[PDB]
């Protein structure tokens, strides 16, 4: 016969909890917000009540993104995640944010549903501590027949996150493939990869990792779509994606943007020996045609509460829209780069002390550690609230030593592998730098004119190789992060400086209103 | 027989009555300070114990500059000129700034010495009122012989200040000339030409008014020097520039820069018959070599604190030289005029309330409008005096609406006579404009990029000609200074806003801290 299974799915939530706006930022016209766990529920049960069979499926990144992670820790995550009754969760990188502990103990001892990688194995002390906690798989019955959920996580979550010393991240495709080896003996036919790595783990995956028939995945927030799309963002293919396999199959890779934005929708058709027929649906835009779920929201309103401290005073006014989407910051010059540079200039020029930074007037700033816009619009009014969302990783804008080469090198680093929507593309203050595309990676900065110390004047002068110039960048960057090992390895100072949010609502209340523009530092030319 | 003359003079000067730095601005380092009255006094009093026949002579644009000129209103001038025991001096276009009573009540009656101007005719009930307050010359005997000086003063004084409709200014030459003539009828063979007009119309008078021996100038700043000159000031030409007139004589012409950084001294040999057989001279610097009169300058201490009120209070930090100097910005991008924009559109963006203008983005600002520079040396205070030698007009920033056309006509207007160091140089907020200078006058604009305000992100688009732009700028610009008129012609609204100097002292007390850049809002190309 044939075997009809719908499955839901959800990736990179991100902590909003609430509704937000069309651009993942605070909800503040109710009439045209959108996603939220509320109009979630909605939604899933809509589909429940007219399908059988119907898996919801979580690719993680639920952790951090509002004052919501930074209040509960998780809490809500598990909380709203069981209101929800998803069936699975993979782990993501931002799950270990708050160290291992802070998965243990708010998230996986909470949760009511198996959350699964394959790929991370424990050793040390923490082994048995953590046993079972999480697990390689799950088989889950549905309705008659059974599904298999193999789990796995990004390998790059030690770079991005706190997983500890106690963790092993695994390729990938070694790791799975073992277990779906298992599962096939066991007569567990119909299995799904559910994961946290991106879009091209993810057609590797379903291309080398025999058994697999459909991936569902995270990581890259990967819009998918067949027809027109309903809102902003751009499909990257088809949804689902095919993959033709190493082994002849057709497998149908999955993923639904982020932000809580979109539940991924897709409808699969099984022959009785578990191979896909067919599959087909799309993501569904959660916009205000849905309503959000009485219950589920009164619930939120409740948990709401203790995070109405974090809104009550205003910072300041921004009378431009602050543009910190993926989409302008790790692409072009985004004015919310810009702002961010500017205030952590601005902040370092007060502490008159430390007389060795007391005229800095260069920054950098990777495009990834912006993490949202801030709308103006309705008096645009700036929270603390809001500033948490752009900036949530509790970091520090640290002040470096660096050579012209080690800069000049930072600069194409920033470009070596554009058009990605990656975060190393730097935004940047006292610089002004022109890329060409056209170029070799390595060889794209063709004119690089930063801000002169030695002069009594300042002005925008070449950057010269053997000079050495002072930086104010975050101390992610300090450290090697994203890839810019040679900040690390080639720096000759670096000093802790002031927490970044702090920074950023200390500009901002000193300017009492705020313009940002884009104004010409970072250019592309063709020549 | 040869009878030998000394001239000294002085011009521009405005309101430096005490010694500066280098650059004009407050003196800080006074080991490194020049000119001030009381320097002056010591080197004209070193020059009188040499030399028997001496003239002291000032061209004018002695108001107008610093603090000294706020609070005593050319009280200051009268005192410390009489100290000096000036000769005569010719009426400058600032002479004017606070109207004919500014000029008749403190300079006319408390001066001590003839103020001179030929070409301003008096008419109505002022010429009884102003009559021999000013003359058209003075006859100054100077030991056996005697000199007459003619004065001038620039025709452009009514479009630069504030002489009122009872006053003329007729055209230098043709009023010259008759009294030249009648000089000479007089038996004055020994004629000065001593005003306030530019180098250029000081080179003309030298050329074409018949009997003139000397002109003695102002109005453009100018520094001439015969050799290596001792300073940053380039020199335009030799010290005395010799002008060949049309009556076949040579006729020396002279000015001393400004600032009273110099005192132009040039000897004149004349003969039997008043003409000049040869002249040799040079400006001297007064710098700190030369010491300060110890009763002049006590005598500046005395007047100095009725204006520490303006010193006392730091509005806050510069941690860069906040270039505003004729020679940068009248030149190019200087982090002066962007300080005053940024100031003028943060400023702006506080008045809440008005709706149309809250989105303002974009500035204009005439570079000669800004005055002085400001040192950030020994912790870069600023205070208000330090911004009154910057903004010493007292207008308001205010907010017009143009077309892009009236716009691109005044970019155009901006750099029309380009390299002659004029006032009408536009510095910018939110503009990035692009200069081609190979192009015909009129045709030099090749890029004029503006703020979006439609937009949700502000960016800069190009120009539109048919489009329409909200922009901040001096009320002198929107009244149709400058010779600006498409803007005072063409604007299709216009609101009186806040006081220079307040604007800026305001934005400097907000930032503490000020750091304003040369970022590229100015460009040239070829
Ligand atoms: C502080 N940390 C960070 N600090 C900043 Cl300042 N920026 C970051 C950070 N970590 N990642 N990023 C930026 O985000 C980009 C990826 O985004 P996506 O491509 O959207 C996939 P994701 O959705 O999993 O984050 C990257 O390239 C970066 O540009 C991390 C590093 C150690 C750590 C420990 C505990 C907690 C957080 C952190
Ligand atoms: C407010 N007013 C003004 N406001 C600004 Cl905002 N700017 C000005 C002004 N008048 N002139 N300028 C600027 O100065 C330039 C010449 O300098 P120089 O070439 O150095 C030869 P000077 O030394 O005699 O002025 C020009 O081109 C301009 O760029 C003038 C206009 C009427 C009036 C009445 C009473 C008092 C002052 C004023
Ligand atoms: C929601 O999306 C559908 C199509 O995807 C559209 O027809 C509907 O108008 C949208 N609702 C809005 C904008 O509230
Ligand atoms: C003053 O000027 C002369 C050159 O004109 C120079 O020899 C002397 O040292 C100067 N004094 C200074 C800079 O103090
Ligand atoms: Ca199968
Ligand atoms: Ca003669
Ligand atoms: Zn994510
Ligand atoms: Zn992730
Ligand atoms: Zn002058
Ligand atoms: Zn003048």
């Amino acid at each position: 016969s044939m075997w009809e299974l719908t499955i839901l799915h959800t990736n990179d939530v991100h902590s909003r909890l609430e509704q937000t706006s069309e651009d993942s930022s605070k909800c503040v016209d109710a009439s045209r917000c959108m996603g939220g766990v509320a109009r979630l529920f909605t939604k899933v049960q809509q589909i429940r009540r007219a399908e059988p069979n119907v898996l919801l499926l979580d690719a993680g990144d639920q952790y951090q993104g509002t004052i919501w992670f930074t209040v509960y820790k998780g809490a809500e995550v598990a909380h709203f995640m069981n209101a929800l009754r998803y069936d699975a969760m993979a782990l993501g990188n931002h799950e270990f944010d708050n160290g291992v502990e802070g998965l243990i103990e708010p998230l996986l001892k909470e949760a009511k549903f198996p959350i699964l990688s394959a790929n991370i194995k424990a050793k040390g002390p923490l082994a048995s501590q953590i046993s079972g906690l999480y697990l390689p798989y799950k088989v889950l019955p549905v309705g008659d027949e059974v599904v298999g959920i193999v789990g796995y996580t990004s390998k790059e979550t030690p770079f991005l996150s706190n997983p500890g010393t106690n963790l092993v991240f695994e390729d990938e495709i070694t790791a799975l493939q073992p277990e779906v080896d298992k599962l096939k003996t066991l007569n567990v036919n119909k299995i799904i990869a559910l994961g946290h790595s991106g879009f091209e783990m993810d057609k590797l995956i379903a291309q080398k990792v025999r058994g697999v028939d459909v991936v569902v995945g995270g990581h890259s927030n990967t819009f998918l779509y067949t027809g027109n799309p309903p809102s902003k963002e751009v499909p990257a293919g088809k949804y689902p994606f095919i993959v033709t396999s190493d082994d002849g199959r057709k497998v149908p890779v999955v993923q639904a943007y982020a932000f809580g934005k979109y539940l991924g929708y897709l409808k699969i058709e099984f022959d009785e020996r578990g191979n896909v027929i067919s599959s087909h649906g799309n993501p569904i835009l959660l916009n205000s045609s849905i309503p959000e779920d009485p219950s589920i929201k009164a619930d939120i309103n409740k948990w709401r509460i203790k995070l109405d401290d974090y809104s009550t005073q205003e910072l300041g006014k921004t009378i431009v829209y602050l543009d910190g989407s993926s989409q302008s910051c790790r692409f072009r010059e985004c004015n919310m780069g810009n702002l961010i540079c500017d205030a952590m200039i601005n902040n370092n020029l007060r502490h008159t002390d430390e007389m060795f930074w007391n005229h800095v007037s260069m920054c950098i700033l990777n495009g990834g550690g912006i993490r949202s816009p801030i709308d103006e619009r309705n008096d645009g009014t700036i929270t603390w609230e809001n500033l948490a969302a752009v900036l949530p990783f509790g970091g520090t804008f640290d002040l470096v030593q660096l050579k012209g080469s080690t800069l000049k090198k930072a600069f194409e680093h920033s470009v070596h592998r554009y058009g990605q929507s990656t975060g190393e593309f730097l935004q940047v203050g006292g610089i002004h730098v022109v890329y060409d595309l056209s170029r070799k990676p390595g060889d794209r900065v063709v004119k690089l004119d930063v801000l002169c110390t030695k002069c009594r004047v300042p002005s925008y002068d070449p950057l010269k190789m053997d000079e050495v110039y002072k930086v104010i960048l975050p101390n992610f960057l300090a450290n090697g992060g994203d890839g810019f090992q040679m900040i690390k390895d080639e720096l000759l100072r670096h000093d802790s400086g002031d927490q970044d949010i702090n920074v950023v609502s200390t500009y901002i209340s000193k300017m009492k209103v705020i313009y940002p523009a884009v104004e010409g530092r970072i250019k592309f030319s063709h020549h």
